[PDB]
């Protein structure tokens, strides 16, 4: 229900993903998946949306459904305030969209260090994309004491290869560890490798992208699809559940934490009936056998980034 962290709190192992959720539908999305019964949402700067994400929080606030303590709002730093001195500032930013005055978990977003400007993604004349000189290690000092001034409670890392986690790891003076890498996992990109690297280093595991991301704005020719596999989806009526259902349980069974993303009242709803019923060894075993290594996100303008997180196996 709620996994310790290596800083005694403890996690919501089930939470709700706005990376697409419009501004328009996040303020209320939220505040049904809270009275549903969430406790954990999802949430990052670049994805736009964060203050209609925090007008919804300070209503169930008010309405006193819950108590701040009984949440755990996560938020990620982007690549474009990778250098200490922007560090404090994007937090804050976040901090005052959200409405709140302590996150629990500041993932740093992406390993790869963008140009400071207002582009998400600054790009040459070239078109390509450029990068900050700044490293992990630099940038990981000034995360490590956002936690001394109060504003987070705990700092993570999002999409680091086995051997990016490891930088932090054996940097002298590491003061604070890492308590979640946050990373893609489905099906069909299973992650074992990195995923049964991290939990013996007591890193925390976040599955996002469980469904398959089937609105990232990317199809490509014949993309696949995990909600409409037969084989997925026959392990599901056997349950009795959806494949939503069953591709959510999965990780959950992993000890992984799961984000899964809806605008839709009555879906936010279903993804939360995952509670009451067990996958077996067959069904996780085969599960498992439909690993495909195959991403949603890979990040394809940072390809040629020093700091590009998916050259490395695992
Ligand atoms: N750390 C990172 O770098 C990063 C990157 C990518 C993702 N993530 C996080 O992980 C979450 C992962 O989600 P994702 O955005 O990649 O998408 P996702 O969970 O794979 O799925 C979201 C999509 O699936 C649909 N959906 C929701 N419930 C479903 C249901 N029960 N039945 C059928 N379809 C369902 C959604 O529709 P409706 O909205 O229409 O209901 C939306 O189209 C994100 O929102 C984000 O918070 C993090």
């Amino acid at each position: 229900s709620r996994l310790l962290l290596n800083n005694g709190a403890k996690m919501p192992i089930l939470g709700l993903g706005t990376w697409k959720s419009p501004p328009g539908q996040v303020t209320e999305a939220v505040k049904v998946a809270i009275d549903v019964g969430y406790r954990h949402i999802d949430c990052a700067h670049v994805y736009q949306n964060e203050n209609e994400v925090g007008v919804a929080i300070q209503e169930k606030l008010r309405e006193q459904v819950v108590k701040r303590e009984e949440l755990f709002i996560v938020s990620k730093l982007w690549c474009t305030y990778h250098e200490k001195g922007l560090v404090k500032g994007a937090c804050q930013k976040t901090l005052s969209d959200l409405k709140l005055d302590y996150l629990d978990l500041y993932l740093i977003h992406w390993p790869t260090g963008f140009k400071p400007g207002k582009e998400f993604f600054p790009l040459d004349e070239s078109g390509n994309v450029v990068p900050s000189d700044t490293n992990i290690l630099d940038t990981w000092a000034a995360m490590e004491e956002l936690v001394d001034e109060g504003l987070v409670k705990a700092i993570g890392i999002s999409n680091f290869n086995h051997l990016q986690v490891e930088m932090i790891l054996n940097k002298p003076g590491l003061k604070y560890k890492p308590a979640v890498n946050q990373i893609e996992c489905h099906p069909y990109l299973t992650q074992e490798k990195l995923i049964q690297y991290c939990q013996s280093k007591g890193i925390v595991v976040t599955a996002y992208s469980p469904l398959g991301s089937p609105d990232r704005p990317y199809a490509k020719p014949e993309d696949p699809s995990l909600l409409e596999d037969p084989r997925i989806k026959a392990i599901a009526a056997k349950h009795n559940k959806t494949t939503a259902q069953v591709l959510i349980r999965f990780p959950m069974q992993r000890n992984l934490v799961v984000i899964p993303k809806s605008v839709t009242p009555e879906r936010i709803a279903e993804n939360f009936k995952v509670f009451d019923f067990e996958l077996s060894s067959q069904d996780m075993t085969t599960l498992l056998s439909y690993n495909r290594n195959w991403r949603v996100a890979a990040l394809l303008s940072c390809t040629s980034h020093k700091d590009y997180p998916f050259h490395e196996e695992f």
